[PDB]
């Protein structure tokens, strides 16, 4: 088991602007902070997405357009780092009653999302490629 | 996109009351601690609940009651400032197996409900309406 | 309402191992550390699980068998003591695109998890039967 330690101090909540992609938003906010390690959390609404689910035997992901606008029901990840810069982590649960999405978050317009961010003090955990899994997993 | 700084400091785990409203028992505790600014979560079981979904186009909410005890499977949200005093914009995921029912929270019969709140020491955001979404998010 | 007080300072960002049990790598995590308090989060994706909901009337859990891999689309819980011991508390929420399953998770075989762990300074919540529930709640 990998075990990446930090401190917390900081803490921001956000106001994503309209018909923006939520996960863009996000990772412009991280990258003029120089934030390179965080929890993530948002509820809110979006007007589409794209999201998808990722087959464990074929070792690739599977995605979904929905282009109806839905309510965030639950938005969580985490941040880290690939390719030299903050890499968003995040699953989400959109929909309205029982019709219910789920799944890797891909891309998402914004129609009203109130992010809390949590940035972690410590070593960034670095993303590279797992043989086992086909993704790509913290190394250290 | 708007941007609120907070530091982290103080945590709370609450144990709320059997049959009393979800929403109303956390806004209580914020009251008398004064907290203003907030990130929460919570887990549990309620014995029923009134959620809804958010009409992008005719800006206004569609609710749904459910009079069914219910798994929380989700909770999450924040704690900002709206009509002078701490108020609760809260997200669900509520239902048992494959029955899922999602949305905005407005109220929730606690069974068992143990909530996570983490402050946030800064400027609270306040809520104004929003001409964009009809619906009234942070201004400063 | 019961009110458990604690002070925030550091972050656990964790790669579970392939082919274990969530839970109990978390729990085998917070034993390591002498972490009896915290707030958990996490995101991946699991090859089989057991989850299952309350009955509130019976007093019973009813659990559900999930042999096939399923994505995390959401897992949120706290860990408190019981039987001397860090206990953790987890619902989740696994699924793929519009078939989504939740509940108190009993167990998953891990695929790839990222968690987060929060851990609470301070007075520990102790879990003791509890009559009106049936479930093993929060004391002192
Ligand atoms: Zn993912
Ligand atoms: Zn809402
Ligand atoms: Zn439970």
């Amino acid at each position: 088991m990998k075990v990446f330690e930090f401190e917390v101090g900081k803490g921001f909540l956000l106001r994503l602007d309209y018909g923006k992609d939520l996960v863009r938003q996000i990772e412009e906010f991280l990258e003029e902070k120089g934030i390179h390690a965080a929890h993530i959390s948002a509820i809110g609404a979006v007007r589409s997405a794209v999201i998808g689910y990722y087959d464990q035997e074929k070792k690739e992901y599977v995605k979904k357009e929905l282009m109806e606008p839905l309510e965030i029901l639950s938005l969580s990840g985490n941040v880290s780092m690939k390719d030299s810069k903050p890499f968003c982590h995040i699953h989400v649960l959109l929909g309205k009653d029982g019709e219910v999405y789920g799944g890797h978050l891909f891309s998402a317009e914004v129609f009203a999302c109130e992010v809390f961010v949590l940035p972690l003090s410590g070593e960034a955990p670095e993303r590279a490629f797992d043989e086992q899994t086909g993704l790509f997993l913290w190394l250290e």
